[PDB]
């Protein structure tokens, strides 16, 4: 068999059947006689191959394999990554390498110090030494990715390995079965335990970890039985806890002094699946406020480590949740009351305030619906007024890199192709990968994409704000006519004025057979 | 004085007034108080961003500034230091950092390791160890981009730096002048000369860094008094020579084989300013033929060191090519006989052959057009087609990234306002950086894109079809409106069905007052 | 408090209460005031201080806390830390930096990228990015280490930052607990053990995390129950089993062809604690036979991921042992008998066979002695040789660098102050690290060293036999005076020169009140 005979059969034995990509010649020899049994996914720059196949991994809880060309293809992806190692995304990225030969004279098209060039965003980064070394190689790339905590890792690999003979010896890479599926011992989980049934006002933290193990309905249950409320880890990319059950308390404020405050009186505080803390603002003060101890489960190392305060363990997070979940006691508290509906914002006639906006998203969108958001200074009443019951229904840009929602959203549709994906996204966020629209029309995948447009990047205007920073450049960006790019890329485009049209629209958009486009004209701040 | 304010007086005496960026956080503490005196060219991705400083780098033999927001910015932008790593592009790339007190929980936008992230990239890369060090960073970051040979540099700075105190010490920041204006000694420079004196059939052949150096003059001279033939190193990113000059002999191939052939029977060949050689295709042979020697004249110890064959002096590039055509004898050899021009290639009414499109450009374009490819599959039909008199007159992407055409041709325009900038770049390679339009838009820069439609990635099934590689899948890209495209982001659009219509769109793109777009239906391979 | 004294409370609040140095001037603002309660243990080069305190961590199954000087004391260490780094030791290296203030100008000592400097050695890298963070900084190199895979992390310090201000938020980080003993979960272990139970002939292979986790008497267990053959893995850096159990079956060949022979037959092979595999010679074939299964239990993620074959669990070594070894069915098959006594080797009155040297070690030294290993021509011999009962008995270079034995011997004395440390070390290797011998001579510890003294590098001199390598030079070590060189460092020395002086000197040596040298002449290869 050959390198490509094998690398091929070794990817479908591992599960994967699907291969993101933008094309280039030192991809070529991969790509030829692709199999009939894979598909391909293009787009058209790199930062949404790897957005794509990033929202992809997310919701279908498995790897996602790339390939991209050599250095610059490699390069232009690198934000996409920088969200992706925040977010665990399980990601296999490939990128192809000159020729063995032509490689020292640095012939155009050698990525140069490849394993170097994607660091510090990946787990594990590689060249092979020899063409039957490939197999092998790929082999490391899917475990890597795909073991606690999860991550994307790169491999580089010679365009003229692929036709050269495999090592029959290979074949045993084909059937590996390599699991993190782990938990605390049973002597320190029975000293957990009985801290959490002692405790006499839990609460309880989830992040981003617990939605990837789809560990929500055991989160749900060890709430119920603690008694406990339920907070969202800071700046999350995804959300872990049906938002309209009773114990739910909505996001945590990314703030030092502000968690402290929001935690006091608190004696235990269970955090899992999310670092300690993702915190974004400056807001000085205690990590925690006196009579609070903190206990965080973690999948990955370095958040353990990392974390101000507190006890951690480092273990697998669905195999910690239902352990959890199963063997604590019920308390005889009352269980938490549910927060009240969110307040009506007076709307007149004219543009959007984003409350309405959400407001009628709610009241519309199937509830199976997804939702994505790079509308950055709509966040917070973003997850007041979206009741999501169900698991993988929010994605944001983990790292707070810009261009991860609008091609994301396509991954997570094709991955989910029941549920009606919906990305709210800002005008100014809309731009970093607007090109990916393109694989939504050519693959017919029905995400629907409402554009937040109030011209400005609001969020920076907002923190120029309190930073009382004068004289700020680049803050606007007046001129972008939407409804001409959806058109430009082959996707069907509304706008959406005032209420009665974005009802209209999210009513044709609904029942499209397509992706659609709306524009929808927000107040400014 | 603040570090901000030490910062931008150094700026400022050290010849730099532009801030090339797309903002962030991390970044509204240095970018508030904008100075007056200094402008600010917002970019809509980072990609984008990069690429329009690179173009205005290189148009203007001077270092360009530019900002971006922590690692996802970083990371958007990488794809187009990749090009810029091998056009030798003066770049000061500046990204903000997390305050520091946040860096050690890693707070949401904190850039982790960040000096490792645009490694292998970059000449030198650097997070300072104080506010009070930010100062003399930059200055390193200035010199290091600046001398030979020349490129990407990279400065993380934590946002709190900016508002503390500089040190007054500074002050003999802002004066330095650094030379690497050098040339070989005048006793091996006398070999030297000996050595093209003595030559019976001497070739020169010329590389991007004599462009850059503004050398193409003495080249000119060089040639002229040595007789000699003139070619273009392979896969060149710039014209160092006029392309209607007696001894200009055209793009060499970028293949082993074709070179030593091309070279057979020149007793000596002189290469200046380029790699040797920066080969593509795979074409094995011999490096030289008997009977040939090379000698290498080259700014960068890393192309020096490489070079499979041949001699090499490291030296700046302007200096020696002054040195030598003042210094060899005029040859009573006679001066090589100009190529003869290409043929017409027949055109019916349909759409257009890439010949009739660069013939009509060569026909209509002021004499002093500069003009950029991403045309990737007419590259050699280009470079036979237009008459390029002048020096700054072409761009490529030096590390074969697509996206960069489009930026940096709206970078060149602004560096060179009385010269027609025309970018003539195929409909895939268009997608890489589409919003880059924006800019030209807002800023009423009057760039000229051409884009060449031929619903197909045709270098690559080009490539595909010599690899009799079949099934190779994502090579085609049906579906896109450049009309509609250039309508979204605010640029007039016109279409070219036929030669009638390319004619008649040239002529109001040359007569418009701000960018034009035009999409030319080109044939398909 | 000042980051001096925060941070040595946060280190004696997690259990480190000895630093190994080579002090230095960007040291001493780390360094005074030292704590009444620490000890400092010398050593005259920084390989001979890394190599100490690793003994010290891997006898003492903590971590332990090292301080260098810069980038030179740094530097000289980092071939001990490619031992550490396959050894999974904990180890806490700090460096000193200077000043912040000096740094840009890159004043003598300035460890310049200094994180870059000990990678890819290190499992966490680090600079703070101020002051105040240092506590948290040596936080998380603190846990880094500790965490399952354990592994040696770096942390650097400008020297300015101790007598800073240290954040009082900083209390939170001194009684973190921080856990990975995990194991896998319920449903998927009771499969793991079904799978021991059912298999016909399986076989057991125990790596150096065994010893590590003192998961030795578990594994005994887990063997009998199974009544299965029990080999250590190749390359064995620790001993996992007692060597005179029946069971036992001892060091499996570095390759591959030899291991999937000896393993032929056997249905279910488990492997604990170990990489698959740590080959080394050149031995081509099959990984597995037709009919033998693989499952790796590991504590390392890499280990996992690069296995060619089998199936892998990631997890606490100590958890998972304890739990198989009280799952597991006893089987009805009779239990392994015991490896037959090595025959006894024809010794005449002359120069020493290296088996007399073993067989008389092991007659007449403690049942509860230590031994080290860096005799690289006589391994396989001495893993026959030594009764080894209890955990924590011997000790070889883990990325096979010599220069580890000689101070982990002292290290491993320190730790275990009961067990008469023996460290048998070649003539060629006991001059890598040489200078160690002052330091057990000033701190007296009675560290016994027997230098076996052939005047040759041995094991390469055989190995190029294998080659058939003719004219190697630099083979040969003669002229080297080991009894001189003790008394250079203050350490009582004795000479054997035949056997009857071998057992003579062995008497005076374990009767001794402080560390012995024994310089034995051993038969040339
Ligand atoms: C790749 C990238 N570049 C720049 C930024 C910085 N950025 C700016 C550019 C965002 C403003 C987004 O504007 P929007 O129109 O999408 O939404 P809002 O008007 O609601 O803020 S928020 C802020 O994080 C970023 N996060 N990512
Ligand atoms: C960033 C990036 N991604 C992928 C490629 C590989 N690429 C492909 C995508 C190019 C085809 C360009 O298509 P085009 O429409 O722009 O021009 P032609 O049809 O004349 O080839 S040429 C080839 O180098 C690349 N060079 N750079
Ligand atoms: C730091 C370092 N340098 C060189 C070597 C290579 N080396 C050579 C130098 C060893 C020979 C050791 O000689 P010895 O006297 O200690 O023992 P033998 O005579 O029994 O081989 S074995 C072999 O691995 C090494 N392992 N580590
Ligand atoms: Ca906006
Ligand atoms: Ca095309
Ligand atoms: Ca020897
Ligand atoms: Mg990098
Ligand atoms: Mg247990
Ligand atoms: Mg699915
Ligand atoms: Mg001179
Ligand atoms: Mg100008
Ligand atoms: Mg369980
Ligand atoms: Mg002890």
């Amino acid at each position: 068999a050959s390198v490509h005979g094998t690398t091929y059969e070794l990817l479908r034995r591992q599960g994967i059947d699907t291969v993101f990509g933008n094309p280039g010649s030192n991809e070529l020899p991969f790509l030829k006689d692709f199999p009939e049994d894979f598909r391909y996914i293009l787009a058209l720059q790199e930062a949404c191959v790897v957005g794509i196949a990033d929202g992809y991994a997310q919701a279908s809880r498995k790897p996602a394999f790339i390939n991209l060309f050599s250095a610059a293809g490699t390069g232009n992806a690198m934000g996409a990554l920088s969200n992706a190692w925040n977010s665990h995304s399980p990601l296999i990225v490939t990128a192809g390498q000159q020729t063995r030969a032509m490689i020292g004279v640095e012939a155009l098209l050698t990525n140069v110090d490849a394993a170097n060039l994607p660091r510090p965003l990946v787990k594990w980064s590689y060249e092979p030494a020899s063409a039957a070394e490939v197999p092998h190689a790929m082999s490391r790339a899917i475990h890597m990715a795909s073991m606690a905590p999860q991550g994307p890792v790169y491999l580089s690999v010679p365009y003229d390995d692929w036709d050269k003979d495999a090592d029959p010896q290979s074949h045993h890479l084909f059937d590996r079965h390599v699991s993190s599926s782990v938990r605390l011992n049973d002597q320190d989980l029975d000293i957990l335990v009985k801290a959490l049934n002692s405790a006499s006002n839990p609460a309880i933290v989830l992040g981003p970890d617990v939605d990837a193990a789809n560990a929500n309905a055991d989160c749900v249950m060890l709430a119920e039985r603690l008694k406990a409320p339920v907070w969202v880890a800071p700046s999350a990319p995804r959300c872990p806890f049906p938002t309209r059950h009773p114990c739910f308390r909505g996001l945590m404020p990314a703030g030092i002094a502000a968690i402290s405050q929001l935690l006091e009186g608190h004696d235990v505080v269970l955090v899992i699946g999310a670092p300690v803390f993702r915190y974004h603002q400056y807001d000085p003060g205690q990590y925690l406020k006196p009579g609070t101890r903190l206990i965080s489960v973690t999948c990955d190392p370095l958040e353990a480590a990392r974390a101000p305060m507190g006890d951690a363990i480092v273990a697998d997070i669905g195999a910690m949740a239902s352990a959890l979940a199963n063997l604590v006691e019920e308390s005889s508290r009352q269980l938490p009351t549910a927060a009240p509906e969110p307040a009506k914002v007076d709307q007149d006639a004219g543009r959007l305030h984003p409350e309405t906006v959400f407001d009628t998203l709610n009241d519309m969108a199937p509830e199976n619906a997804i939702y994505l958001n790079e509308s950055t200074s709509t966040t917070a009443q973003m997850w007041q007024r979206l009741n999501m019951r169900n698991p993988g229904s929010y994605y944001f840009c983990a790292a707070g890199g810009l261009g991860f929602a609008l091609p994301a959203a396509i991954g997570v549709q094709l991955a989910e192709p029941e549920r009606q994906v919906i990305a709210v996204i800002g005008d100014g966020s809309a731009n970093y990968s607007i090109s990916a629209l393109w694989t939504a029309a050519q693959y017919n995948i029905p995400t629907i994409f409402v554009i937040m447009n109030n011209g400005t990047y609001g969020a920076l205007r907002w923190f120029a704000g309190v930073l009382e920073a004068e004289n700020v450049p680049g803050l606007d960006v007046p001129g972008i006519d939407f409804r001409a790019l959806a058109k430009g890329y082959g996707v069907q485009a509304l706008k959406a004025d005032n209420l009665e049209q974005l009802k209209g629209s999210l009513q044709e958009a609904l029942s499209a057979k397509g992706p659609v486009l709306i524009e929808v004209s927000t107040v400014s701040p």
